[PDB]
């Protein structure tokens, strides 16, 4: 006796230390931690990791975090910095500070952004090269398809973000206008974030998947209500909020630990996101955007393809390309 | 036809809107939303209120939160400002922006302090005058005899926090260095929080309940490992990270939702956190401090009483004495 | 000193034992249990009870669940026989095995039926006169009005269920046929159980909301594939599995706490089970059977109304009709 | 277009069908449900197997298990019957109806038994060699080295049971007896399972994890109240119920979903359940049986050992003894 109490290490199997599975967050901060809470606390643990470029929020962060311990279940978590730990894994995600401008149109850029994000990713995918990865930053089209690239497989690792977070938005205002419930009824929205966003109002439907169509009889701007304003008003709604911002991350993060849950258990799905636009419903070029799709064990698995084709249809597809128009030049790391 | 669609209002019961408990924040901040995410996020909401004296952050704040809404199940929040609206209720809690000093000795006063809990609280109170508050600032007991006398009920009303965090700390590095488990495993504090806070070594065991007394020993300060230094370095722990604070509100928080945990739903179970001193242990004057007790259905019902007497006996007694000594003229709204 | 450990019963508030809540079942058998599991497992009792005509099984079953007691956390749950404890209430219901027949078309009757529930069911709505109740047996309408009736409270207590189940049905299958997700996609079912089921291929959507209609091509037995076949078999499903039971129950059960979760906790949403038809699409006098619907705080409060008119119509018509007709005698207490 | 829906199958990744993970059961009756339900329910499949040598009750009980489908989230289970499916794998379970006896002393047997389990066992190793097994079956002990031995790995892959179960039993009844919480509060009991079960009266606290010997003072048959009768009761009350059977299963069901869910996830926490007897505390010779110990990631690491020494040392020691006594010669597949 003496070491403590009873037994030694070994007695059965031995030393070792195996989660099985495993993941992480580089927005140790904000959304990180926001993303932490959510994930901290529903139940996906089996093994975690969190860090970033910062030494001092991760030591202050980690401590509630680690504390908490009691409260929630998950084993372990680990933090220090660079990019060596982690590797046991399978879903990462970063943010890095620069997100915005705080005032419109996501940043245009992907410029002094290549820097941002580079320096940190090619890190992570090495050490497991073996996950997908959740990219957010304004444009999630820009930079999935410019993580993905200079990352490791296309349609297999990257995933934008995006849309489920508008439709969110459509969708709860709308439905208490309307005078409803929380969890049925249903619409979505196509392409990217804002200054064009475009909702399909082809399938606005209540509680049943019947339609409303019939019903509130049509036209958007020709009928006072204001079905227009209202979609316009959403925009704005992820728009000015510039009072308080890390807010966009209370629920930004929601949204993120709602698409990993979903990705990691692989529930084979559906949620937009911007992936590939293959499907079989021709894109002019790289092409890059959203569209609902079903995610699942590797990343995702389909994507849905379809619409009306009444300007809206052009209203979607021409952003993409004005972008990527400019973006040729602009594009080069 | 034309309202929309289908039925109208009525059918059935009708115009009312009962949710059947309900619970708020003042802590619609740090502390507030680390609450707000934990609490939005485990499992309790028929009905939930938030808010504070903030106009801004409180927009921002909520959009994050509200919009989460369908990843979340919590039909109903209320944002707004004044103490009208939340009444609906049971549990309520208020930090109040004031906190620490950022260095050492929680904060000594009560002084301004009056002030800024009062114009928060007395207003609540009325409204929904048949609860339960979480109060919360450096000397938790200072405070819940404050707002329990001003406010109304001794040990039915009045739960001050503390320990539960106390006994956290002391127990995961401990354990961890030990070499053993998260869940399992056991020993307590008792007292205050900080410069003082005395554990009790009399129980500390391991998965078992057993002893590590017979073994690893007794004395605490002539054996070099420093067990001493152990239950110090933790009181630091809790000190110093002066690097990052709203950290000490994830934890806090998490605390804070376990307890409200624990309270709201009816356990009978056991936690520390200062209420009444008055079971059977004799305690100078109206007393004050912690001591392990059980929590339920209004408040708590039961504190649990004792210990060795070796000078610790001496160290928990004393500290709350001295203060409320001096406390004595400090003290007079 | 002596009673045991430190304190005694008051400090505090008092002598009381106030849940806030409350609920219960008459299926302690394989329903009862099944909803037992879903119960005492998802999140739920702040308190619970359970009871039937039975004190043996009572006894036993009721071992394993309050054994099981540590591992869920459900303070209080009570068992004892007659109607007298359950008392404290919201949400009840009652099975009585009886149940099918074991062969085919759900139990035309009610005739030896109303014996078997009212001896239960006046007893306890007097208790908790203050609640809503969940029948289930065969024809849900018969008894949802029957019970309503007898009971207290058109629309506001009567939820008869049936639906939720046949959607699944619907759902599940097809859905992997077809090659998809578990959780989005959709469309449903009117009417009653079975022998009729009548199906709204008006909306049968997959993870858009969109249409399915333009694509495959409409017709239903006229294409081979057999859409048509696709629902029968379903009814078929419902049906044959005649070698194994109350596994009809695993499931029968978890929709039905399904139903509560959502109508214990008030998330306006939507859900089939027959209710009140006076929505605004006049039926054939008391009416009864199905329609999508929304659930909350007291039972229900709106039911959604519509369709397309192709002899489906009278399909779903019609059923309700031909039975009351025969009913109008066999009805009679 | 054709097909149906949008894209086709590939589209990023491609053909294959990955979960991670992965369990199952071999009680798909009751213990089987009961486990089912309970696992179903709680929160650990990426990806589920469940089955036996039934056609019959497994088509009937998946289909309840299956329908519910769209109330949980479990992408994937499979049915089927033999034992090459399953493999995908981790945690697997079998019971076998033969179980007790239905009248006092668990199953002294194996030698029926060795049928029984063999031509069920040695099938899924294969499959899955890579696992670890929870064995139950009257006298776990004698089973566990019985399916360790034949099956694969000693304390790496043997799990028995037992303990957790007798605790509960121990705690709830005396705990509401002594007047408090579900919860906290302590203590417990070592060897086997009846006719014998020893408990440990050196640890038995209340929510301290103080002392409960230095007041209600010691003795035991010497005091009237009746400590003594307390655990025999108990004893009793793990018997008797013979009225009701498989509801032993709801709570045995449900301690094995505890047990799994600790050891499924990695807790590093503590749990009785008889593995090795070899920690340094020297037993008899092969040993077996329980002792308070931690599972984790393969199975388990590290039992804690240790009591006082008066009779009851020699109460648990002796028992396995005997036992295995006679056994030798029993025991020869
Ligand atoms: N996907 C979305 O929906 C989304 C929305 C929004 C807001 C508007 C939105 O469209 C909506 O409709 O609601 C914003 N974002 C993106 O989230 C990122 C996180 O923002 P944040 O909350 O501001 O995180 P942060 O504070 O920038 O970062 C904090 C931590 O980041 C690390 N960090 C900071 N700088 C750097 C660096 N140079 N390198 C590495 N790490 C860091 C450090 O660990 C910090 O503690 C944000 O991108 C936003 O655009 C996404
Ligand atoms: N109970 C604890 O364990 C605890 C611990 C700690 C830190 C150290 C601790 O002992 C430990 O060991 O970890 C701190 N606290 C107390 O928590 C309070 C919350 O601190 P916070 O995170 O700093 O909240 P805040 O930022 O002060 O407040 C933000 C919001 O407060 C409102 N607010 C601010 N000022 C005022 C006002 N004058 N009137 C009304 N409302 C506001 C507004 O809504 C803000 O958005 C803190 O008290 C700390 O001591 C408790
Ligand atoms: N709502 C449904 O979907 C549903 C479906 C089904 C099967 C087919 C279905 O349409 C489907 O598509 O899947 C059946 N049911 C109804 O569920 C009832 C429960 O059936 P059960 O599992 O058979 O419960 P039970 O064994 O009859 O009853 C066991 C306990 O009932 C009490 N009990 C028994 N008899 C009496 C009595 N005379 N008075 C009082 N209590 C009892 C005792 O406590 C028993 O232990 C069933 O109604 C079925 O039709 C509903
Ligand atoms: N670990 C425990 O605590 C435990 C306790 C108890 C009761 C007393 C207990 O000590 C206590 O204190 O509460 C019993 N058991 C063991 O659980 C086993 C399950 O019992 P069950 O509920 O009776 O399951 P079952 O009905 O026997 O089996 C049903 C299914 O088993 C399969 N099956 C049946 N026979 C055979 C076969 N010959 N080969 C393969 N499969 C099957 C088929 O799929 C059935 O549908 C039980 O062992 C008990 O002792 C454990």
């Amino acid at each position: 006796a003496t070491l403590k109490e009873k037994l030694i290490a070994p007695v059965a199997q031995q030393e070792t230390t195996i989660p099985d599975n495993k993941i992480t967050v580089v927005g140790v901060g904000q959304v990180g931690m926001a993303c932490a809470i959510s994930i901290l606390g529903k139940s996906l643990t089996d093994e975690l990791a969190l860090v970033d470029v910062l030494e001092d929020k991760l030591k202050g962060e980690m401590m509630d975090l680690q504390h908490g311990s009691l409260f929630l279940q998950t084993p372990k978590i680990v933090a220090n910095k660079d990019y060596s730990v982690t590797a046991n894994s399978k879903i990462v995600v970063v943010t890095a500070g620069v997100r915005q401008q705080e005032g419109e149109s996501r940043l245009n850029l992907v410029q002094r952004n290549v820097n941002v994000f580079k320096f940190i990713i090619p890190q992570i995918v090495k050490y497991s090269p073996n996950c997908i990865i959740i990219v957010v930053s304004n444009p999630v089209d820009i930079l999935t398809y410019v993580a993905w690239k200079l990352s490791g497989l296309p349609k297999h690792r990257v995933i934008g973000s995006g849309c489920n977070l508008d439709s969110a938005r459509f969708r709860y205002l709308m439905g208490e206008k309307l005078g409803v419930h929380p969890s049925s009824c249903h619409g979505w929205i196509l392409g990217e974030h804002g200054d064009s966003s475009v909702a399909v109002w082809s399938g606005v439907n209540v509680a049943g998947v019947v339609l409303q169509q019939l019903n509130p009889e049509m036209g958007t701007d020709n009928d006072s209500e204001n079905w227009k304003e209202v979609h316009k008003m959403v925009v704005e709604s992820a728009y000015e909020v510039i009072k308080l911002k890390g807010y966009t991350n209370w629920a930004i993060g929601l949204s993120v630990a709602d698409l990993i849950e979903s990705m990691l258990k692989n529930l084979s799905r559906i949620h937009p996101v911007s992936t590939m636009v293959q499907g079989m419903y021709g894109i002019e070029n790289e092409v890059f955007l959203s569209l609902p799709c079903v995610l699942n064990a590797r990343g995702l698995t389909s994507v849905i393809n379809q619409k009306l084709k009444d300007d809206e249809v052009a209203q979607l597809k021409n952003s993409a390309d004005t972008l990527w128009g400019i973006q040729k030049d602009l594009k080069d790391l």
